């Protein structure tokens, strides 16, 4: 077939109930998330292709960057929380890959504070209960699928993307490929 299991997706063997529709993994210190976010912008492309009624998730993972992976699953969560993703993404990327001026939860929140929110509201979210489950919900959903690399793109809690499997002669033509595999699964 023009799209087949193990090439440009691959299955679970233990598939995810409940799941969100289009999930998505990434972690600050993911040199191809850099790329994905910023030259590619995936999760953009994907989401214009995708259909009516399709919810679009993506989390942050512990297991790249130690102590300040775990405070950015943490600050992921509070951006999340305050509406905030689309003003923290590139500063938090360019943060911790390119001018390495990210070091410890303070240079995270100058982050924030730098994009215009209050001192007090981000150190109110960051301690938040509702932060804390929204953090769990993050690890959850990566153990559901015994998360080992990221980026990572799960559809309907049975399939994963696999841009391997794709052509990267052209960066427009991989991107296009990856969204139109992903309305492909969607369809399924």
């Amino acid at each position: 077939a023009q799209y087949e299991d193990g090439k440009q997706y691959t299955t679970l063997e233990k598939p995810v109930a409940g799941a969100p529709q289009v999930l998505e993994f990434f972690s600050f210190f993911c040199p191809h998330c850099y790329q994905f976010e910023e030259v590619l912008h995936i999760s953009d492309n994907v989401k214009k292709k995708l259909p009516e009624g399709v919810k679009m998730t993506k989390y942050h993972v512990n297991f790249m960057g130690g102590d300040l992976g775990k405070d950015l699953t943490q600050a992921w969560a509070v951006a999340m929380a305050l509406g905030v993703e689309d003003k923290v993404t590139v500063p938090l990327f360019e943060g911790v890959q390119k001018t390495q001026t990210i070091r410890s939860a303070s240079d995270i929140r100058d982050v924030f504070i730098n994009a215009g929110i209050k001192g007090e509201e981000y150190d109110a979210a960051w301690n938040s209960f509702v932060v804390k489950s929204l953090v769990a919900q993050q690890e959850k959903a990566a153990a559901d699928v015994q998360l080992r690399g990221v980026p990572a793109m799960f559809v309907n809690g049975k399939y994963q993307l696999n841009p391997q499997g794709m052509d990267t002669s052209n960066m427009d033509v991989f991107v296009q490929q990856y969204a139109d595999t992903v309305k492909y699964l969607s369809e399924k």
